[PDB]
């Protein structure tokens, strides 16, 4: 038979493109290893004339790509590149409407927790350590959210169609954000035991589970103690751009102006539906691509986010 070839671009960051020549006789997988075009596996697909000049994602098999990859993704896990493409292949087919001047996702493949988290990430000051996340986030804010949503799944070890905890997802995204400066000082007072001051840095400094009221946390909350008597934990000092207050879903009333945004969760554990309530001039319930407006909001709320700079307690 006759030998035909085409010119294609190979890359791992879609930033450093390496020109390559492909034998139309052979498949992409035989000569490049796992290969993906727009997140679609082409490892067992022979090249087409239309493919010439197009960009193709490949697995790092030489040291140039090993580096370029780690520098972009900040991970050296081999499976990560495949999972990002696997995901992206689906997330490029979602619809991302501007809802209340924020990018959102039309409900599909249980994307409700992702929509919420994304609507959330557009309202708080997050500086992303991996370029991949930065580049995608910016392109998300503009409305092309496919790549972002796809990196979130990849970094959270989740697959399209599977429902996720909004809090477990933010925990993960904060692992990959610059929150080193953030500081939290907690005093815990037990009448028998005495006092104990705790300082938390990074992700632990902006996430609390067991109370949704930033107000109640400052006042102090009841927690069990070693001696069996109850103890009071209150916020001494918060140095962060925001704080995340989480609790198991329960009836809560968000008043306009007291919070930045909230995750409402209706349904049983691991099978419920998520809505995003954002506080602006009035209250805005962003539920996938749908939108309702109230002055107040009574619903089961598991996550509430508040903006912050530096807070010092006046107690004692
Ligand atoms: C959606 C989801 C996905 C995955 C996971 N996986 C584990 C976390 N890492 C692995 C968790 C959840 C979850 O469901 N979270 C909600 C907020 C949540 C988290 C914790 C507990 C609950 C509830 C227990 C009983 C409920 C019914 N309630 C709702 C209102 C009144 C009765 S909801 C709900
Ligand atoms: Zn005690």
């Amino acid at each position: 038979s006759e030998v035909r070839t085409i010119k294609v671009f190979t890359t791992v960051d879609n930033i450093n493109l390496h020109t390559q020549v492909v034998d139309m006789s052979m498949t992409y997988g035989q000569q490049f290893g796992p290969t993906y075009l727009d997140g679609a596996d082409v490892t067992k697909i022979k090249p087409h004339n239309s493919h010439e000049g197009k960009t193709f994602y490949v697995l790092p098999n030489d040291d140039t790509l090993r580096v370029e990859a780690f520098e972009y993704y900040h991970t050296t896990d081999p499976s990560f590149l495949g999972r990002y493409m696997s995901a992206l292949n689906h997330t490029k087919k979602w619809k991302y409407p501007q809802v209340n001047g924020l990018t959102s996702i039309k409900w599909a493949d249980n994307n409700c927790y992702l929509a919420t988290a994304l609507l959330t990430l557009q309202q708080i000051e997050l500086k992303f350590n991996p370029p991949a996340l930065q580049d995608a986030y910016y392109r998300a804010r503009a409305g092309e959210a496919a790549n972002f949503c796809a990196l979130i799944l990849a970094y959270c070890n989740k697959t399209v169609g599977e429902l996720g905890d909004v809090r477990e997802t933010m925990s993960y995204l904060f692992q990959h954000a610059n929150l080193d400066s953030c500081k939290r000082v907690l005093n815990v007072v037990c009448k028998t035991c005495g006092q104990q001051q705790t300082t938390l840095k990074g992700v632990e400094a902006v996430m609390y589970m067991g109370t949704l009221s930033y107000e109640q946390f400052k006042k102090g909350v009841q927690i069990p103690c070693t001696c069996g008597k109850q103890a009071t934990k209150y916020l001494v000092q918060q140095e962060s751009p925001f704080v995340m207050m989480s609790a198991p879903p329960a009836q809560y009333e968000l008043k306009h102006g007291t919070f930045t945004c909230a995750s409402e969760y209706t349904g049983n554990y691991q099978c419920g539906h998520y809505k995003h309530i954002t506080s602006k001039e009035t209250l805005y319930c962003i539920d996938g691509a749908l939108l309702t407006k109230s002055s107040e909001y009574k619903g089961p709320i598991t996550d509430v986010f508040y903006k912050e700079n530096s807070y010092t307690t006046t107690i004692k």
